[PDB]
């Protein structure tokens, strides 16, 4: 397997990272959500079950009602358009809730979705509010980055496991990651994302994969008409908890040898305090103003360890690509 | 202030480390229940609010009603009750219901019954199901540690900044180690603790003191009148959370030279990912069974170090005492 959708130079560093690390239990992580691949699975899946009529306002969980909706003249607020109210207020509230929206469904249901997004191949209509002013915009479904399903698969094939730290359900990232049909090849087990509490509707009882997985009595298939509740299981994987991740379901001491993501608050986490000494950061520039923030970062930790006695690895080993060049 | 209720091997140690930090930007971190003072403020609140009629089974909120009620021809299970079977299914469950249960009061009220049930000083009476069977048992109020009172003290004296990393509610926690009658004299942003949205029942507005404090405006008074609801802020400061809320919160990279715990699966991430190399593990031995579990991890993390190529930081500076020893 070659890196053959790559810059030339990346394909170089990235061959040469995986020389020096085959064989000997390195491991990788990755975030999914423009990372993986390109635009956002959550942010498509809301507007397009939406406009399939699926998902309602009303059919919507009581516990995420935390403010009223805006219906300013004769307009029903969308629950996209929600969202992005929720995002005013708050990251940390915006992004358990876009992870829970998807509550009561099955997950033979949500895969069947998420099947039918990702064969989509047209953008998707949604509404929202700029101020006060109800506006359009076109949301794209994923497009899977075909330089990451090269790496993905050139890592496990030179004995780097390969694991997916993403914001988003863990579930819905696992209909994407895990299925051969897109490439990826993930174990299904490596993927870790948001975990809500999954419910029997005949017996009534609540698990999760995560759960699973530690007791060792994972089966992705025994979960598939369990319910998903939006009752929410930590560590939440975004910011911190993307570090956290690694160490409650990774390793404690061992660090990856690589850590590829593109969002500066969320992915910078296990960026900055993850990637081991000489690792790669691997980064996939979408937007700018993301490009000179991650550069803000880079100066300032640099600065941080070296006053602090640390070396300095914040700037080390950059892979920085946009869209697309792994398009 | 003098370490006066400590063993003196132990209070050697700790003011040998307290002068070798002093004044030099340094800063500890302590767990709350049953480190900082005896017993379980959570524990021993719920069941006492239940006794008086304040938290019953009806002002429940409804998103925390996960699984059904088990009442037996003529007992109707209590909240205690629950809580112990939502616990069987697992931490990750039990953990952040047990610091929503509080939702639906104010800061103000819940100020009231904390200081209400730390002045209640008596057991308070508590049923739940042992197996099949119901049981009964006392459940202890918190009692403050002279010791850690003292310790707290000389910590912020010498200018060695002290946070509070608790899993019970942040908002709890605040209510008794900022307030000055207990003796702690923490600062109110330097309580960090498992945190859920505010609402102001007028505005609708809803925030968090993690916010306010984030923003670079926090002012505690501002905020008692303020609802606490369910809806659960990250990083949730349990397990790894305690690593993630020390990189959110406190620093990215200088480590705190104490580390205080009491629950080897809780506290163990702060304690060693987080504990600087040069720093001291303070351990209350509260359960003979916790003893042997901390030993365990401390020799698996001792070598797990090693392997990694990492210094030998696990086993070293342990300060162990009693609840007695420190009372
Ligand atoms: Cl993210
Ligand atoms: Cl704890
Ligand atoms: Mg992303
Ligand atoms: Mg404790």
């Amino acid at each position: 397997t070659e890196l053959e959708h790559w810059p030339a130079p990346a394909a170089r560093q990235l061959n040469a990272l995986i020389e020096a690390n085959a064989n000997k239990g390195a491991y990788a992580v990755f975030d999914m959500d423009n990372t993986s691949y390109r635009y956002d699975l959550e942010e498509s899946l809301l507007p397009y079950l939406e406009m399939k009529g699926v998902l309602t306002r009303d059919r919507l969980d009581p516990s995420l009602k935390l403010i009223p909706f805006k219906d300013q003249a004769g307009h029903k607020e969308s629950l996209f358009s929600y969202y992005y109210r929720l995002c005013e207020i708050d990251d940390m509230v915006c992004y358990p809730w876009v992870a829970q929206v998807f509550s009561g469904f099955t997950l033979r249901e949500l895969k069947g979705y998420v099947d039918e997004l990702m064969a989509y191949g047209k953008p998707i209509p949604a509404t929202y509010y700029d101020g006060d002013k109800l506006a359009t915009l076109d949301v794209e479904p994923p497009r899977v980055f075909s330089g990451q399903r090269e790496l993905y698969n050139k890592l496990m094939e030179n004995g780097i496991e390969v694991y997916v730290i993403s914001a988003a359900h863990e579930e819905l990232v696992r209909m994407v990651a895990a299925d051969p049909r897109y490439g990826y090849n993930a174990k299904p087990e490596n993927v870790i994302g948001v975990t809500t509490l999954l419910k029997n509707r005949k017996t009534g009882e609540l698990t999760t994969a995560r759960k699973q997985i530690a007791e060792g009595k994972y089966d992705p298939k025994a979960n598939l008409d369990l319910e998903v509740t939006p009752y929410l299981w930590t560590p939440a994987t975004w910011m911190a908890g993307k570090q956290a991740a690694i160490l409650t379901y990774i390793d404690r001491w061992k660090r990856p040898i690589l850590v590829a993501g593109d969002t500066p608050d969320s992915d910078g986490y296990m960026l900055f305090n993850g990637t081991a000494e000489n690792g790669v950061h691997l980064w996939v520039n979408r937007k700018a103003k993301y490009m000179e923030q991650i550069n803000g970062m880079i100066k300032q930790h640099s600065a941080a360890q070296a006053k602090a006695g640390l070396p300095v690895t914040a700037d080390r080993n950059w892979v920085i690509v946009t869209p697309e060049q792994i398009q």
